[PDB]
């Protein structure tokens, strides 16, 4: 049976988790995307948003517009491949979300205004059943993340959960490869070369909460902190208060890396390790794990799904000869993309792990 | 005497018009900056702000902070060389200022967001006597270019003035030059390839009332419609009808260029004109309209403080030879920087032009 | 009857061509790629190239590598989809090519180093017979435009012809219908927005050749000459010193963008020249000319082969309202994309003629 | 008797050389610069390239150029605020040199094409006293940091030295507070978020010896294998085969900042290290080491001279809570700025050194 789906907050994520579920296939199929909610609700103007994307290309699936009444203004409904996306009118209150009357059960959470566990519990009330916050989270929600632990989820106790972060998502993978292929973490730092977001500047401007991440944004280095490494945590209770990192924000639109370097538990080479990252990859990891031989550069990551893509000869190249424990490890992702099917994913899963303690 | 000014919206232009101020040595003299406003009172970061800049470089001048009373949480007073600055909150609608408790009597309202001659007028309610818009303005309110009109400020009819646009003031030394040595203005179409800007988007985000205004800024050539070409109608008259433009948004944080193209009112010649911009800029056009016969690019007009710099080479070489009507005329601008200098060059004058009327 | 051609100078355009018959399917069928060539011989760097490309996206046909004669060193033969390539040894004169033994009649010379007649004549000599200048020529030799005069092309006359400029690709598409349309064109300067190329600079550099073109082309709006709209009066001789205009180098690695200003031979409107384009583009020059009505940006026009995309909203709206003789044209175009498939529809136009020529 | 410099490659180091030279107020007084030698001669465009820099502003000092003799066809005379210096034409071997004749005794090598022990030493030959190549050199030349070991100068023994890379200028002066402090250096990773350089293309290009090296530079993160971590170990032995490190050329035309993770030698805290850095900063590295704990970005070390800024908040807020051992350190660089600086540094002390030893 189809999942009710509501995006909650139609913005840059908003509709990259939309084009995950299209690019998958699974509109009017296996997700039933009943209405999306961003600013204002003018499909014609979600439509050449949807179509037209400044680094993912145009979009493959033909949009339209309609009205969802003869009494309408400006066409409020979109319609993708049959199907038939409702543009509802933004809130300030989840709580006061249609969702019930609509008919949605899941609400992608991506507004970026609700990530407290008890803010976005408010979708509930609206008639939700499931929230899944496409960024970190606060308040006990239960944080998952795919090919790692999305397992843990449970369906009678988590019903407001995190996909975590595009970087928690690109690092975990590579530190579970690493846990539990028995290399082990004593202790490791990361940074992540990341490209720029929506919440930078394109000029010097205020920013209150990161004065650095005010500064003009493409022409800049902008250094900042980062709860990603420490949030691995979270989801590899072992490599708890063990590892932590930083950014440095940098002049391109998508695409970013992580640049790991961490103490093994245990004797071993680099070239061991290289091996036990390509092998999950295709195996335990498939489709979430990747990696590369080739000399690329960010421009050939984007539009890539994977969580994480392992930079086999940035990594084979530079690191200590015949050294036995401190080591770096290089991997890639397309901070958009990649972390947007993910979403897709979790949904999934939990609509699946959900009907199973049902029916 | 100084005049007691006042600064709502302390950004981008708020800011270059302080450091102008400072640079030509009028802070505490000339004129006596009683406070700034934005955001919030944090001087500490204002002095970040002012201290930092991304485009202009280190702030020449030393600046701390101070409080204004004890019975102050946090600094909320800037220290420049011992002239003090006081940081007021910002405020939602700017006849809620506390102007005539501070003794402010001249507002550059450069917020953004009081544009309209009625809305602006609130600094007048809020206790101040003169308000200089630092953009193009709505609602009757006079519009004033140095070196063009600006001597058609009446103390007595003008209280809410526009020191018209950032283009406005580059495009307008040209029109007028052309239009007084009698080259006369038949018709013109100008092109501006403006570098981005503050209201632009660093990712494709969310821009409804101007649609390619929302896709990426610095990744993107993102046309737009603009009106400083039509607006040069108002600052000289007998060009009403005659002109108007577009712009090209580019990836640049600061620095603009004019392409004017123009059919003379009797036949001419690119030499005759170039003759004439040259001449008119080491005469009544000094300060105004500068001029260069160097290879530049636009980093080499960052931190120049005309409001428009004449390419000589740029036009000679690019032009129909032995034409005698259609010409083109090249001409850079900091955007930021001059117009700047110029929103200080018009209080100054209409300080003086005020101080006449009474006395 | 697979077509013979050599590219000679396998770089940015060189590539792009290729890419360029693949996308049509015309590779091993219609035309047939006997031999490429650049500096090295390295098939795995040039497959790797051809793999991956930072504007354009991943190449859509696997590219492997493989010998002639073991006696090689390393992989010399390029298979793409089954059809293979041989990488020849880069000369300084055109006319030490191998030609005549591989047996390779069209010759797309895309170096760069040889736009001049005789210097490209080498290719003739070394045992060709057409030789295609993807770039302006000079020295008396035949300059096409696909769908403007790619017909004057005279079989036995014309054994070595320029493919023009990819900005007279975008001009003259647009001259063409004003002129055939009936509106003539008086008096015209362009003005083209166009991005970085490879022969600038990443940071400010030597450039004794073009001063400004040696600064830093990533963080400046660099102006330059061009001969892109005197080159129209080859190709449309009613406009014969009539047309000419610059160029500014804004930061973008590809897509730039027309503005022409002109003066119409007799009376009419925007609406009026705006339909004409409309008209043309579904009709005598589908394929080559195209137009939006969309609120479009530079990225958005990455991969579009025509020649020259007419942007309808950009002109409708920063005309001179009832004008009749000023107006603004507004045209954009992949200068890398849109030019390289001209290359092939000039390559394979000449083939057409030439066989029936005298068969 | 002010030191004889010539300069061999007057190219973006050459200049950038000159400058700092001239910023510390050198010329004419403490050094003397004799002749630059370049590929051209063409004096008007080397006061073009000195006049203005897309990212260091405008030159301060006056720039002209005159004939050396009345039997000269261009200008051959480079005259910056009154003192002369001759141009000389090129070479593509250091002896062919004119040094002696020419009363130089110090040249700069910034040609990069004799960094070479062997090569570099035609110089000597060429009347040319000692030789200081600014960068990484091979041949068994002595390597030197200013403020790390440049105390290991042996007038007698060295006579063409290196100054090693910019990079390595401001890892060394890190390693060297941490050695000489006591915590020490067990095992090291460093990474250097990189700006863009010369070598760099703006769009992708052939790149035989660095694949993603010939990506477009100013929209991709291009990874690379660095030396400079490892070259610290010729300054400060007692590192060596214990560290080394990458770089990700990002998009920036200047400044770096440098990311060393390690393991102390003993047992510590990320403050101890903090207050050691600073300490230094004040006293023995005065100069050459600096540090800040505001919230800077790149833009804000432009034209700081600095080998390396050490980042405290950047540092301090991106370690492990009460950890012992790793660790992990962030210092910025004016990659270009800093280093020349350096290389006038490294001149200055040989010349007083060589003068006391010889005299
Ligand atoms: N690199 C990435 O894009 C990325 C990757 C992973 C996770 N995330 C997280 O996802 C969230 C969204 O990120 P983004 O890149 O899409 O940012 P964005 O700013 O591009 O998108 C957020 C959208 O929310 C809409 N919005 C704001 N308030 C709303 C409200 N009350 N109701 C409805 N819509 C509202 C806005 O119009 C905006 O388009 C953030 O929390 C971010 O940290 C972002
Ligand atoms: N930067 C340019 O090129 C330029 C040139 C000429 C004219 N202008 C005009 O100047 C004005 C400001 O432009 P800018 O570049 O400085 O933009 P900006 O965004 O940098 O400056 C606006 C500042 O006002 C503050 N602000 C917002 N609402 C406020 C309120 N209610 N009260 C007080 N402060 C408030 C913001 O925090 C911000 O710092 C606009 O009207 C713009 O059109 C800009
Ligand atoms: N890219 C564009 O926008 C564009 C569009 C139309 C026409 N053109 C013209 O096409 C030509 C090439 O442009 P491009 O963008 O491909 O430049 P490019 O520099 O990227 O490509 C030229 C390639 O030729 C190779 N080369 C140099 N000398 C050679 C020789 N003797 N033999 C074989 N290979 C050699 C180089 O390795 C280089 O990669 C120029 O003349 C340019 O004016 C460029
Ligand atoms: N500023 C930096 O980023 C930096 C820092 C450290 C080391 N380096 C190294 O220093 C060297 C120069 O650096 P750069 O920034 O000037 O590089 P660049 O590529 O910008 O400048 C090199 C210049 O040398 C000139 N040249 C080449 N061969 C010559 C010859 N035989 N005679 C005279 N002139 C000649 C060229 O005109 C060219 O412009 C390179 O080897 C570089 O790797 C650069
Ligand atoms: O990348 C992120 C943090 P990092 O750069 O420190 O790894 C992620 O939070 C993006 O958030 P946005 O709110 O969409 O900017």
């Amino acid at each position: 049976m189809p999942i009710k789906v509501g995006i909650n907050g139609f913005g840059r994520i908003g509709r990259m988790v939309f084009q995950a579920l299209c690019e998958d296939g699974l509109l009017g199929t296996e997700i039933d995307v009943v209405a999306v909610v961003d600013m204002n609700t003018d499909a014609e103007y979600f439509a050449y948003q949807m179509r037209y994307d400044t680094v993912h290309g145009k979009f493959k699936y033909e949009v339209t517009t309609t009205k969802s009444s003869p009494s309408v203004a400006k066409d409020d409904t979109l319609v993708v491949n049959g199907h038939r996306i409702l543009c509802v009118k933004a809130q300030r209150n989840p709580a006061d979300l249609p969702w019930g009357k609509l008919g949605v059960e899941y609400v992608i959470e991506s507004t970026g205004l609700f990530t407290a566990k008890a803010a976005a519990e408010g979708h509930l009330r609206g008639g939700a059943r499931k929230v899944v916050i496409s960024a970190p989270a606060s308040g006990g929600a239960k944080t998952l993340v795919m090919g790692v632990n999305h397992h843990e989820y449970n369906p009678s106790e988590h019903h407001v959960v995190s996909n975590a972060s595009c970087t928690t998502n690109c690092l975990a993978p590579i530190v579970h490869v690493l846990v539990k292929e028995g290399f082990g973490v004593q202790t490791g730092l990361m940074t992540t070369i990341h490209s720029y977001t929506a919440t930078q500047k394109t000029v010097d401007g205020v920013s209150v909460k990161d004065w650095r991440g005010g500064r003009a944004a493409a022409v800049n280095i902008i250094p900042s902190t980062t709860g990603a490494a420490k949030a691995v945590g979270m989801v590899i209770p072992s490599t708890q208060g063990k590892l932590t990192g930083m950014s440095f924000r940098v002049p391109t639109p998508d695409v970013s890396v992580v640049d790991l370097t961490f103490t093994a538990a245990r004797d071993t080479s680099i070239q061991e390790i290289d091996a036990a990252l390509k092998r999950a990859s295709k195996t335990y990891m498939k489709g979430i794990l990747g990696y590369t031989d080739e000399e690329l550069v960010s421009a050939d990551f984007i539009n890539d799904n994977r969580s994480s893509i392992y930079d086999s000869k940035a990594t084979l190249q530079n690191n200590l000869p015949k050294e036995r424990r401190f080591f770096k490890i290089v991997s890639w992702y397309d901070n958009e993309w990649g972390y947007s099917h993910r979403v897709v994913d979790l949904v999934r899963h939990m609509a699946s792990k959900d009907r199973s303690a049902r029916l």
